């Protein structure tokens, strides 16, 4: 039998960066320009470590309830709009201030299928993530590229932090 984990996570980023589309791709495995949209649920098996994760995936007084109890998040920007890349630091700070602690974040450069209108280079997002010891993923909700991987990476990080805490409480 697999180990069982449960986490609330938050989708962060400016409007129209693809938070809903990424969540829809992850939980329903499709994409629709005309998808009409507080949380979605995903049950995910991680074979490598025989672990089963149940995720509550939250997506935008209200902000404090939005963040409360989150153990991780995806920090999205739209690679075709530099202003959304500039603002990921503001989202990180808002989340950390609301929670009064750091939580693991995976930096997600979304919409990479839009090659001809991309303005934020891969190396810029890698550098921001590296400065914060965040992982970095290039994703497309449209094609599905690396969408599951982004959530899976975050899941594994939260599981390792759960294990860390188990050890700290067991000295
Ligand atoms: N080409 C492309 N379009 C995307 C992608 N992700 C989202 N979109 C589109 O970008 C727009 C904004 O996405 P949405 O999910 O509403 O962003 P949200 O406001 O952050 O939840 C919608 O028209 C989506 O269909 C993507 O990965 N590639």
């Amino acid at each position: 039998m697999p180990a069982e984990y449960r986490y609330k996570i938050v989708m962060l980023g400016d409007g129209a960066v693809g938070k809903t589309a990424m969540t829809t791709r992850f939980t329903q495995n499709f994409f629709d320009t005309d998808y009409k949209r507080d949380f979605a649920v995903k049950r995910l098996q991680l074979d490598d470590i025989n672990a089963h994760v149940t995720l509550q995936i939250w997506d935008l007084s209200v902000r404090q309830g939005f963040y409360r109890g989150a153990r991780g998040g995806l920090l999205l920007y739209d690679v075709t709009r530099r202003r959304t890349f500039i603002n990921i630091e503001n989202w990180k700070e808002e989340a950390f201030r609301s929670l009064q602690k750091e939580i693991p974040l995976v930096v997600v450069a979304n919409k990479v299928d839009l090659k001809d209108s991309r303005v934020v280079a891969t190396e810029e997002g890698e550098e921001y993530a590296k400065n914060n010891s965040f992982m970095y993923v290039e994703s497309s909700a449209l094609t599905g590229e690396n969408v599951e991987e982004a959530y899976a990476n975050l899941c594994r990080i939260m599981i390792e932090e759960s294990k860390d805490i188990s050890e700290m409480t067991s000295t």
